[PDB]
């Protein structure tokens, strides 16, 4: 309950890391609820400071949380910053792990974008996952943002625009689920990865994961090595049964991008968006979970539940909800997929009256 930054009081944990504790905070003055960011002095690999000032660089992005201060306080490095809402992992799991094609194509679209953003100042994420994509709170609830640049790096000299150079030997650090084949092999990560890293995100989310999970090894070394043969072995055609020919694609053109080279973000968000026109789908930022949420609050007036929830939510919004089939072994047509409509329509007392209320 100590102040930070003169008028941020410090309120419940939200809240723990390594690299420190994230906690609620409020502007006495505005009262206005922020997140606060707190990580010790003696701590033996500072990070925060660092993040504080990449942020401040990024300052203005749209989907950038905007940081409102940082600096000592104490024992304690601090940042106030933007508070956000659940993960992309998070809601994940609210949606039991599986997500539709119209909201993996709408995350698509404004995570490129964010991508994008951060690319134009000079800068790469080197950590893209989806527990590092969080939405907004309350009406801010429909914007992707991105946090956790504690990995990032300038790719670039911000005048000159001249790349950094190519370098072999590099380490790899975290849970590599989502690192690029690349960054397995130890090369200096460079925009594609980036680009590549979502790539994969958007797979486990349509697919509900990835093959090349849930290993086990005698070392560290020996696990990221098994995850790097199989992303290396299993085809990009294997990779993404069961979905429509542009997430391969966009996974053809990550692997394929040079080290400096510049992406061409508009070919891939237009990847996104024509099919969402093939799929008749709306930009309407009626992401799976919002419907499964109202649907619920509805009923109202734990796995077994959920699925009765979930088949009133198919049948209200049947056009919305089309899933990657698993045992699928090729890419859909739009009008094979269109077909769960009506498959959505045809499923099955009072309840079902209840909604349309
Ligand atoms: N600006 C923010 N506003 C609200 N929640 C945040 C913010 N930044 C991170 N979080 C959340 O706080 C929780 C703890 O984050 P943190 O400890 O930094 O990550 P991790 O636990 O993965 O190391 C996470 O669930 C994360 O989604």
């Amino acid at each position: 309950d100590l102040r930070v930054g003169r008028k941020f009081r410090i309120g419940r944990k939200i809240g723990s890391g390594s690299f420190g504790d994230i906690y609620h905070g409020t502007n006495l003055i505005s009262g206005e609820e922020v997140a606060i960011r707190l990580e010790s002095i003696r701590s033996r690999h500072p990070q925060l400071d660092y993040e504080s000032r990449v942020y401040k660089y990024l300052s203005g992005g749209v989907g950038i949380p905007f940081i409102r201060w940082f600096g000592r306080e104490g024992e304690y490095n601090a940042m106030v910053i933007d508070l956000l809402g659940p993960s992309l992992e998070d809601l994940f799991n609210y949606c039991h792990r599986k997500f539709s094609f119209k909201t993996v194509i709408m995350l698509a679209l404004q995570m490129i974008c964010r991508v994008q953003y951060i690319h134009g100042r000079s800068f790469i994420h080197r950590d893209i996952k989806p527990d590092n994509f969080l939405m907004g709170v309350g009406r801010r609830g429909s914007t992707v943002h991105v946090i956790d640049f504690g990995l990032s790096k300038k790719y670039r000299d911000f005048n000159t625009h001249r790349h950094i150079p190519y370098r072999e030997n590099k380490s790899l650090t975290g849970t590599a689920r989502y690192a690029s084949v690349n960054t397995h092999l130890g090369i200096e990560q460079s925009r594609r990865d980036d680009l590549e890293s979502l790539g994969y995100m958007l797979i486990y989310f349509c697919k509900g994961s990835l093959p090349w999970q849930g290993l086990k090894a005698t070392t560290k070394k020996q696990k990221y090595d098994r995850i790097l043969e199989k992303k290396l072995c299993i085809s990009v055609e294997t990779l993404c049964a069961g979905l429509p020919l542009e997430f391969s694609e966009y996974m053809n053109y990550c692997r394929n991008l040079k080290f400096d080279e510049r992406p061409d973000y508009l070919y891939l968000a237009r990847l996104f968006k024509d099919l969402s026109i093939k799929l008749e789908y709306h930009n309407d930022h009626l992401f799976d979970w919002t419907m499964l949420r109202y649907t619920k609050a509805m009923v109202e007036k734990k796995n077994d539940s959920f699925n009765k929830v979930k088949l009133l939510a198919m049948k209200k919004f049947a056009s919305h909800f089309h899933y990657c089939k698993n045992d699928d072994k090729h890419y859909p047509t739009p009008e094979e997929i269109k077909q769960q409509t009506v498959q959505n329509n045809n499923a099955a007392p009072e309840l079902l009256s209840a909604i349309d209320k």
